[PDB]
């Protein structure tokens, strides 16, 4: 289970600490085109625990290893661990955050949307609104941390600004680099870099831009029609990409696939 301090970090240690995070989710053997790839879905462990501290405390969230799913997380509230799992968190991510717990769910458990991005802004607002970076994410842990839950006014907001911010760094930081650079960029700014027409492309195809990448046989570099609807930076459509921009520039972990040259 890996840790990254959010309040002490530095662009190098966030740069390392997603390093550790692809280590402890990628496959021992497979790779594609030079890249690593996640792991299945059935190989223990089921999942990959990343604790992200700051001066008050530390929230433990629970990854699933094969998809890079956050299925959940806990702080300490009233001075005993607090589980928060979405409306369709896999059942086991409460025991699996707060170790041994069979309480049975309430208000201050129950986050009140489904894990997708849809979901989060239901409560957060558009992701393309709120800034990536150190001082943002900061900003939010502090703002929640063992805080009422059951305050949809403020905590809510906060809470789901959080988990946009917080799933952006660490699970889709871990599968492109494009995030984890332009992250890195704005890293200390209390803007943060407010993800733009690529980074929204990239999260919603890792499954497809990985699939357009494992089925080239051809070996060194070439051009790789990527997936329909990709946009970049400009919001302008991003249709090919080759082979060395994706493994240097933008793929960092691949999805589970089987790939014909390593």
């Amino acid at each position: 289970n890996i840790v990254f301090d959010v309040e002490n970090a530095t662009p190098e240690t966030y740069s390392n600490f997603l390093t550790s995070l692809r280590e402890a989710v990628k496959d021992k053997k497979l790779t594609c085109h030079g890249m690593i790839m996640a792991t299945t879905l059935t190989e223990q462990p089921k999942y990959v625990l990343v604790d992200l501290k700051f001066g008050s405390g530390t929230f433990t969230l629970a990854i699933r290893r094969g998809n890079l799913y956050l299925e959940g997380y806990s702080d300490i509230y009233n001075g005993k661990c607090r589980y928060r799992i979405f409306k369709d968190s896999e059942s086991d991510a409460q025991e699996t955050v707060c170790p041994g717990d069979k309480s049975k769910p309430g208000t201050q458990n129950n986050i009140p949307y489904e894990k997708s991005y849809k979901g989060m802004e239901s409560k957060g607002g558009a992701r393309t609104k709120l800034g990536l970076g150190k001082i943002t994410l900061k900003s939010r842990m502090g703002k929640i941390y063992g805080k009422d839950a059951t305050d949809q006014k403020q905590y809510q907001k906060n809470e789901a600004e959080f988990l946009l911010i917080a799933v952006q760094m660490v699970t889709e930081a871990s599968r492109f680099k494009y995030i984890e650079n332009k992250v890195k960029a704005k890293f200390d700014d209390a803007n943060g870099y407010q993800p733009d027409p690529k980074a929204i492309s990239l999260e919603k195809n890792w499954d497809s831009v990985s699939k357009v990448i494992a089925k080239v046989g051809t070996s060194g570099d070439s051009t790789v029609t990527l997936p329909g609807d990709l946009k970049d930076e400009n919001n302008k459509p991003w249709t090919t990409a080759t082979m060395n921009d994706l493994k240097n520039d933008i793929m960092a972990l691949l999805t589970h696939v089987t790939c014909k040259v390593k």
